[PDB]
DNA sequence: CGAGTCAGG
DNA sequence: CCTGACTCG
């Protein structure tokens, strides 16, 4: 470990402000909202510089350089720095290259989380892993200034050298536009969404928490009665001892550890003993309480009564976003009790409203586009109820002969075909035999032979090329596609069929977000994006903007790309997220 | 901190 | 098929 030379600067000079630089604005805290910036590094043609943040960020020339978009910066995780700067009232502009997002497009499977891991991709090893410098556990700490300053300078030096080879490879992959015109501009939009946050009505939440605690308390006693003794209901082991050993309930399923107590199992067991539907009710209410009442309350900021999620833009293997702390992509919607949680998410100004627009069946629509199946494309061109139609074709019955159970099964087929669900997968979800499931699937392929062609083709393409691709050229490598293990190979085959479907739907909505943000600005609307939930966008805006958004938002989303079938977008607005339905 | 469970797509 | 949070041992 020899030293990399740099100026440990005590003040900002003009040569620190060239119009191209690798920049590091280092935020050590995992969650970067309102977090400290611990140090700054700049590398450019004139040399290598460490600046303390109290100096650099009080310097009006450095600040102006930060916000000048003609001063081009290369970074890693620009969103982290952008947001932590927004919290100090400082704008970051002119980020022309984000190494994190470059690594993520070249290979999402690398799990690139720091500069050093991106650097390894190009055999560059003169930089340490953040974990090696900072530590990990309760032991994660900012080191002393010489250790820190060298680490930041090494990171910036790595960014300066790696930009060339990352761009060369993106270019060869035809992903250069995906980075420059899609992921990098999206990064700025997510930063605004995160910084803006979502207002929470903590009273509504605390009241719901009271009612839940009362019910949960009733159901808790009833379970202790029905078992003739008290035990930890949240312990799957202890519960498994009450059900299958004290009460003698049949064992239909085992886990790898012991007895399964998963919902699926428990519904099957419901007829034999009363305590079963109480354990089910308890699980339901206990999830709402500990995760959605207690969990949400703990992360709202008492300064603003907002939650500020972080959208992970470089995590998922398909090009989706994810969301953390809080996860605002899994707020309950399916059952009414949980859905009421959404009444707690409110507009951030008085006389503003929540507006939600969602693609209708985007994944099936994309499948129809990519497979070019005549029947499926016709169904969408007719805007048919797609599950009813699938039931008609697979059971060869007419429309008003479709029973609700038949529609439910065609629906489970439509849900699974977008990832090439196997006969076993479908049998499981439908509670039927694998041979019956195989038949449904065989009937599906007779009605949608283009889907079948697609599934065979995409698997051959994954084998020959080594990867699959989405509409805007995102990639996923699938080395398991040739494995001699059947289970392993089967998974890779489902990933081959799913990834272009799911990833292309991620592409489209990401584009919609970019187009929407440009149109909102052109229109000078005060409306702004709050959330993305995979196929849905949630905004808040003045009440006076609602009629305009009813037209503009679906429009932008529908026209984001042009497929062989229309994209269809529904939209709703109201006083609270719950009411925007 | 792996496993299980369950919330969403 | 793609996720994240909570709890337990
Ligand atoms: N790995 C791990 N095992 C635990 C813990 N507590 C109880 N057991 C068994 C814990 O914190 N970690
Ligand atoms: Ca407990």
């Amino acid at each position: 470990g020899s030293k990399m030379a740099f100026t440990l600067a005590d003040r900002v000079t003009e040569e620190m402000l060239a119009d191209k630089a690798a920049l590091v604005v280092e935020v050590v805290e995992e969650n970067y909202h309102d977090a400290p910036i611990v140090g700054i590094a700049v590398v450019n043609e004139h040399g290598r510089f460490f600046l303390r943040p109290e100096t650099a960020l009080a310097d009006p020339q450095f600040v102006a350089w930060l916000g000048d978009e003609t001063k081009k910066k290369s970074m890693f995780d620009s969103k982290r720095a952008a947001v932590a700067l927004k919290w100090k009232g400082i704008e970051l502009c002119g980020v022309s290259f984000d190494l994190l997002l470059a690594a993520y497009l070249l290979d999402p499977a690398q799990g690139v989380d720091d500069v050093a891991a991106a650097a390894k991709m190009k055999q560059y090893e003169a930089v340490r892993p953040d974990e090696a410098v900072y530590g990990k556990g309760a032991k994660r700490a900012v080191p002393d200034e010489p250790v820190l300053a060298e680490h930041l300078v090494r990171k910036a030096a790595a960014i300066w050298e790696l930009e060339r080879p990352f761009l060369d490879e993106l270019r060869r992959n035809e992903q250069d536009r995906l980075l420059v015109e899609l992921e990098q501009p999206l990064s700025s939009i997510l930063a605004e969404m995160e910084f803006a946050g979502v207002k929470v009505d903590t009273k509504r939440l605390e009241q719901m928490g009271k009612e839940l605690a009362e019910q949960l308390g009733t159901v808790e006693q009833r379970i202790y009665e029905l078992a003739g003794q008290e035990f930890n209901i949240n312990s799957p082991k202890q519960l498994g001892v009450i059900l299958f050993e004290k009460l003698q309930l049949p064992v239909l399923k085992k886990t790898k550890t012991g007895y399964s107590t998963s919902a699926d199992v428990l519904e099957k067991l419901a007829p034999y003993h009363e305590i079963v539907e109480n354990i089910l009710h308890y699980r339901q209410l206990g999830k709402l309480q500990s995760t959605y009442i207690e969990g949400l309350l703990k992360v709202v900021r008492p300064d603003t009564k907002k939650v500020h999620t972080i959208f992970n833009q470089a995590l998922t293997q398909t090009g989706r976003l994810s969301s953390t702390e809080p996860n605002l992509q899994n707020i309950p919607i399916r059952l009414e009790e949980g859905r009421k949680i959404r009444q707690a998410f409110v507009p951030s100004e008085s006389d503003w409203l929540i507006f939600a627009a969602d693609y209708s069946q985007i994944e099936l629509r994309v499948l129809a586009h990519i497979a070019e199946d005549d029947n499926l494309m016709e169904a969408f061109r007719r805007d048919l109820d797609i599950h009813t139609k699938t039931a008609m074709d697979i059971f060869q019955v007419s429309e008003d002969e479709v029973t609700p159970n038949m529609r439910r099964q065609a629906k489970a087929v439509n849900f699974g075909i977008v990832y090439g669900i196997s006969d076993y997968g479908l049998a499981q979800n439908l509670n039927i035999s694998r041979k019956e499931a195989a038949e449904f699937i065989e009937r599906y392929f007779e009605s949608f032979p283009g889907v079948k062609r697609y599934m065979e083709n995409i698997v051959q393409e994954a084998k020959q090329k080594g990867y699959v691709t989405t509409l805007l050229h995102r990639r996923r490598y699938l080395p398991d596609i040739t494995s001699r293990n059947f289970n392993v190979r089967s998974f890779a085959e489902r990933m081959a069929m799913n990834t272009p479907i799911q990833g292309s739907a991620a592409d489209i909505i990401k584009k919609a977000m970019i187009d929407l943000n440009a149109r909102l600005k052109e229109e000078r609307l005060q409306a702004h994006l709050l959330l993305q939930v995979h196929d849905e966008l949630i905004l808040e805006a003045p009440k006076e903007e609602m009629e305009r958004l009813c037209r503009l938002v679906p429009e932008v989303m529908e026209q984001a790309v042009t497929l062989r079938v229309p994209l269809k977008v529904d939209y709703h607005y109201g006083s609270t997220w719950y009411d925007a339905k």
